[PDB]
């Protein structure tokens, strides 16, 4: 029983936007497209998610839940909903994240990712998480697959539909054992997320079947130290994996730590060639969602 | 082919009651009055509807249909028929709803209506609707104009003569396009009804001519978010407007949701001054219809 969520839900007209090409398919198909607000001579690159041509009282009810959340947030590192279209099949309109999920991006670009990028991503992701924590919101599926890339310099947390006010391999123990989820178990997944980024996109516990994890983590085992990782960075990952959730670090601390490290990247991440890394129709009225306010 | 409708139709003697003053005029004139059952030393405030001094095989046949329905219902949030008088012109006798239609009442009283009232009205109306749904009855003209106010604390659904076992602006799409009406399209009008109450009595799509609606609603457009409405309440309105009728919510759910909200009104409706709102011949033998049983 807290404050009134006065966020506005913008309903869009089927015509206000147009699909351009499929982006990926799950049980919803996402398209890349443009949106032209009522009468504004502005064009906005967006992503249009459309429940499969189906319409099951359950599928239709989930996408809406997701819409409720996305609309109730506003932070530079969290995907915000732009609006929805109530057509035969419901469509969610979000900002276009050109480079896709961070997971694929580190894989597709290992050879060009430097410590600065990596560390800034950790900072950015932690900021978004801290934001959700302020809004007393518990993302319950934080992973490299759910971080989208607007630009190599700017990522944003997404996919927090399943979020509250399965990926057992990213789950804290309390969650796995007693379906308990707090901002702190979010930290645990943050740890694994970070771990994916440092291993340039590896699979956590690849091999070990979901069934074993609970026991494993109970023994005292964890994900290994990624090669590029100084003991400083690894230490932090480990702390996020303490069995005792209150003994794990707080996102605002995680921000503070990774920022410190972000000021002298080569001291905390050792990457061969770090120093030489480098990362990337009338479009006159194009404006990125981030500049299309209220 | 279901159960036998054993409701009793009470025929009243012209003399058993007396008109007091006109209440409003349509093609039937309604008077405010009193009814004194045969020999009972009880006086009942009532409303007497009398077909215009005319008597056309069609007009006379409609009022009777209405009587059939009203007599076949019994719920605290549905106007029940008290009896009818077979005089030169037929007269329907219903319980007096002192404060009139809810539509006028929110208009005439904006400045004194708080979230608690609003939300309880949504609950009450939904209860009456769920009742009709149980009696497999489809009100086919649910709107703020057809909800009467017994007291600011107690409203009742009415005007379901046109009901089955035009207001295009309150109509679901299936109704507008293929004259299809289910309890679910009732939900759609429920949505608009609610929407009128939150906009303190506004006209849905004011401006847009009846001709456009069908197409509009098809594009994906809807009624806007009323100012006092948190995204939670608005969300529900929207769900009632899904093109797919089975993906809209069920009155018993609508009851459940609005009740939850009714327990902490200020969290779902933001109204300036909500906290300081306030709403309202020998009459020794007066008894409200609701206490005059069987
Ligand atoms: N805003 C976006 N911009 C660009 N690509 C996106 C965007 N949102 C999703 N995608 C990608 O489109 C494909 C489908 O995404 P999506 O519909 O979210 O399925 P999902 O993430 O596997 N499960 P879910 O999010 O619950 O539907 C994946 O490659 C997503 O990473
Ligand atoms: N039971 C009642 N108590 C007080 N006012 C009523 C009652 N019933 C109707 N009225 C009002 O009397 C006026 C005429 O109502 P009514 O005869 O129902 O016309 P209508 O609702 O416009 N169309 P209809 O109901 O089909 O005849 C309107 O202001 C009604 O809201």
């Amino acid at each position: 029983g807290e404050a009134p969520n006065q966020a506005l839900l913008r309903i869009l007209k089927e015509t206000e936007f147009k699909k351009i090409k499929v982006l990926g398919s799950a049980f919803g198909t996402v398209y890349k497209g443009l949106w032209i607000p009522e009468g504004e001579k502005v064009k906005i690159p967006v992503a249009i998610k459309e429940l499969r041509e189906a319409t099951s009282p359950k599928a239709n009810k989930e996408i809406l839940d997701e819409a409720y959340v996305m609309a109730s947030v506003d932070n530079p590192h969290v995907c915000r909903l732009l609006g929805i279209c109530l057509t035969s099949t419901v469509q969610l309109i979000t900002q276009l994240m050109p480079f896709g999920c961070l997971l694929d991006y580190v894989r597709e670009h290992k050879d060009n990712i430097g410590s600065q990028y990596l560390l800034n991503w950790c900072v950015q992701i932690a900021k978004g998480m801290n934001y959700l924590e302020d809004r007393r919101l518990v993302h319950r599926d934080l992973a490299a697959r759910n971080v989208l890339v607007k630009t190599p310099q700017h990522v944003k947390i997404t996919d927090f539909g399943r979020a509250k006010l399965v990926p057992i391999k990213w789950m804290a123990l309390e969650s796995i054992l007693h379906r308990i989820y707090t901002h702190q178990s979010d930290v645990w997944s943050y740890g694994v997320t970070v771990w994916e980024l440092m291993t340039f996109g590896s699979k956590p516990y690849d091999g070990i079947p979901a069934s074993e994890i609970s026991s494993i983590l109970e023994k005292g085992e964890r994900l290994p130290q990624p090669p590029i990782c100084t003991i400083d960075v690894y230490m932090i990952m480990v702390k996020c994996w303490m069995i005792d959730a209150d003994s794990r670090p707080k996102f605002r601390e995680l921000i503070i730590e990774f920022s410190k490290m972000a000021r002298d990247p080569q001291r905390y991440l050792v990457i061969q060639g770090d120093e030489r890394m480098h990362l990337p129709e009338d479009m006159d009225d194009v404006v990125d969602a981030d500049e299309y306010l209220i």
